[PDB]
């Protein structure tokens, strides 16, 4: 039975810093990459996906433009972590990896971001 | 590119009726039935899990039980239809229909649900 599981379904992180979301997926024999999709999203936002071939930024969500990528020869080894640059304080929020691969699965991962007065105001 | 579509993003709904809402997803002349999976969910809730050509409890959510079913028979047009029977306050809110069958895609589908005044106050207390 295909099954997605993430180490941690809860990261704190601090306004500024970088973020790796872990999302893990089985993969015994080698790594079918043409079998294999991979895609993240918050709360409806398209943040990154990888799709048999490759990525599509075409219809990735704007907030998330140059700063969202997926860590590609990781997933040789079941790992479609995807890495967040510079967390803003609208990146908090409920994140969902939906991997298809040999069967299909989906996690979701709360986000918290802690974040100072100065930065808070500016969303205010 | 493997696409779901919704001919109606909207279903507005009278407390107690009986609601099919639906997915479109492309099927070329014959259902591979072993490549498809449908999963139906409202709010992290899991309401149908079609995998194998079988409907898959007992992920089902409790609040689903007995009143929600996929209509088989639809498969073949590439119809993924979600019958809820009896419909409830609790269930207005957002559903989405993921699809596997080669590609994947998902849709948002927004219900919206009217009840009496005697309802909604049993709602409203409990
Ligand atoms: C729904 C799903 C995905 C969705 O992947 C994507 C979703 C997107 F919106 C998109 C972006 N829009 C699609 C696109 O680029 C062109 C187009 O319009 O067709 C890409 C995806 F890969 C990717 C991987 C697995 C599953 C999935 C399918 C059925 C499931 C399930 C997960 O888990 C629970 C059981 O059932």
């Amino acid at each position: 039975a295909f099954t997605v599981t993430v180490p941690k379904d809860l990261y704190v992180v601090e306004y500024g810093s970088n973020m790796t979301i872990e999302c893990k997926f089985p993969v015994e024999k080698q790594l079918d990459l043409a079998a294999l999709i991979v895609y993240w999203e918050m709360e409806d936002k398209n943040i990154i996906q990888f799709v048999h071939g490759e990525e599509d930024l075409k219809v990735q969500h704007s907030s998330y433009r140059q700063r969202a990528r997926l860590l590609k020869d990781q997933l040789s080894l079941g790992n479609a972590a995807l890495q967040i640059t510079d967390v803003k304080l609208q990146d908090a929020g409920v994140y969902r990896c939906m991997i298809s691969y040999g069967g299909a699965d989906y996690k979701r991962i709360t986000v918290k971001v802690n974040a100072p007065y100065a930065a808070a105001l500016e969303h205010h």
